[PDB]
């Protein structure tokens, strides 16, 4: 009975791994997701230069989630580069790189860059289409025209197989359009669902106030809340996408969170907020959680139920 | 003290109505929110004929929300308009009509014979924007070039104020495009902020299955998952629609989570999920318990506090 997969030309222990921006951004979040029992990790999208981010509070939490706008604070492309090129040990577990550049040119410059590293070290590039679009129009992910150009010109740029981060989508005729959209591009390889569910508002009673600071309160939405619009995406692009693998992220708090995934067609399972909130002890518990499912079950390996989701009638 | 409040020329005993669908489609339905303590009531949404819906099960609750893929089941538009005219008691409080047709076309012909009715009893008019659109496309609400239409002909043909049931926007550009769409229209003078949120996927880790039969699983989310969406959308409009009310509908289940509500911008609260789980004996505990905490807090109004929703800096 085993946790471990074999994808994208590496290995990994198990199926867990942080959420892109969850303790993920300095060098030292960097070696404690190296050192947790996470079978990889992600580091905080970024930009070519650093970044502050929004003003503070820009996180919050709660019993069934959690609220952002961080804003995109990171330590600029040449931290992460560097990381990549030479501090992380490779031996210990594979590492993705997550990009969220601010116009599809700053996007091209970094890939370029990051290719000789990818190719050399075996860094995984994970594209962000929520980065902001122009202010104003929709998140890239939601502008289909927008993302077509940007997967167009980073599939040139860096001509090595990357893999995008994607919002959730509510409608069917959006989980045609962009899964057909994405299939335009072999060198997308894995497609990860999702982001945090945009825009929502979360109020606090006594004091009568929204919680963060940023945008009038207004921020995306992970935790509880979202697990079933997350499986949705998953099982979504996990059938539309059938040549593509499907990363699965939101609301994983257990074991059993991260089973639902698998069954909708997950291959790794990210965790954000309640690795926010637990810290990366989290992932002991998780795969142990898991292991215990699938002992009940009977099933010895991942590939046994990933995307065995049943329908009815 | 007392949580009356008059609207759109019509006196209310207080905010709170159930959410079109729930507790609404059948005489019997009808008749027992009539009994309720609710302030109003709406009816089914409603086509020209008849409708069976589609397959069961097609609606399920758990702990934090439920799925539903009714298929919009309705005794038809005669039926509900016969409420209106001959059945329903005023004198009770005030009942709104949900009208759901499959195309533009239908929803005028529903309109055109509503019109008269209204002007003679008062029934008010809730078109619902999540209805079916053309070839491949996005429900009518997510394109708003048909949204614009939808409201032209209905505008046109209705010729009194009217009210639209929306569902959740995710992006602050379509919030802007949204509500500039709206307010285009004089004679829409609510928005109810909002529908479920779209094609979710509840799977349940016993039997490796989705929930509900329809649609492979996929389904509407209402409940406690939706509620700061529900509040994004109510303020987001609250703030861009200033000749317009808003009305409150997403993951009510407590009067603490209608002062939430009312604080964001509601005018009146509705109650789906929360509903069909408790019974119609949830209003008198809502009223109750708003109430209490407007005494706590020194409100001894509703205009007091609504849409006082406090930003940080
Ligand atoms: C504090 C915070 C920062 C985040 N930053 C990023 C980011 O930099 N890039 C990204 O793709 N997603 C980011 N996300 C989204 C998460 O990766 C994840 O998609 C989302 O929180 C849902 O997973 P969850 O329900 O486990 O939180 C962030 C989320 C949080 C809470
Ligand atoms: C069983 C069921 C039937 C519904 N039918 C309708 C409908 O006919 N028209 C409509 O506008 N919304 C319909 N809804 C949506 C609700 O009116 C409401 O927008 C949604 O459930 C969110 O509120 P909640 O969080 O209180 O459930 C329905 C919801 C449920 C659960
Ligand atoms: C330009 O100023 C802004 C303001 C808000 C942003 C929100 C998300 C993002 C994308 C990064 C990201 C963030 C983030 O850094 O806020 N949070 C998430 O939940 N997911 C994300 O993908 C960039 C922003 C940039
Ligand atoms: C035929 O299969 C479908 C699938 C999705 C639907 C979404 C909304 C509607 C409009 C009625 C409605 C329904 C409903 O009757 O399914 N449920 C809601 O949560 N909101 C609604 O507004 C009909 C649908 C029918």
């Amino acid at each position: 009975m085993c946790l471990k997969l074999n994808l994208l030309d590496h290995v990994f222990a198990n199926p867990f791994m942080n959420a892109a921006g969850v303790l993920c951004s300095t060098e030292e979040d960097l070696r404690c997701m190296t050192a947790s029992s996470s079978g990889a990790l992600v580091s905080k999208s970024c930009t070519s230069a650093p970044r502050d981010g929004n003003p503070e509070p820009r996180y919050m939490a709660f019993p069934l989630g959690s609220i952002n706008s961080m804003g995109l604070p990171n330590l600029g492309f040449d931290f992460y580069l560097k990381y990549a090129s030479d501090l992380h040990d490779y031996s210990k577990k594979p590492l993705f790189l997550s990009i969220s550049g601010l116009s599809v040119e700053e996007n091209v410059a970094m890939v370029r860059r990051l290719a000789p590293v990818a190719q050399e070290k075996g860094v995984l590039l994970e594209l962000n289409l929520s980065c902001p679009n122009v202010p104003g129009k929709p998140q890239v992910a939601y502008d289909f025209e927008a993302m077509r150009t940007y997967l167009q010109q980073v599939s040139l740029a860096y001509g090595l197989p990357f893999g995008v981060k994607m919002p959730p989508y509510f409608d069917i005729a959006h989980f045609d359009t962009a899964a057909a959209v994405l299939n335009e591009f072999p060198l997308v390889k894995f497609v990860t669902c999702v982001n945090s569910v945009g825009n929502g508002l979360v109020i606090d009673a006594e004091s009568e106030s929204v919680v963060i600071k940023p945008k009038q309160g207004f921020g995306g939405l992970g935790g509880k809340y979202i697990l079933p619009t997350a499986l949705a995406n998953v099982n979504a692009f996990y059938r539309r996408c059938p040549d593509k693998l499907v990363f699965g992220c939101g609301g994983v708090y257990s074991g059993e969170d991260a089973f639902l995934h698998i069954l909708a067609g997950a291959s790794m399972v990210q965790v954000g907020t309640a690795l926010q909130e637990e810290g990366p002890g989290i992932f002991t518990r998780l795969e142990d959680e898991l292991l215990e499912i699938m002992a009940r079950k009977g099933y010895r390996t991942l590939e046994e139920f990933r995307g065995r989701v049943k329908t009815i009638e």
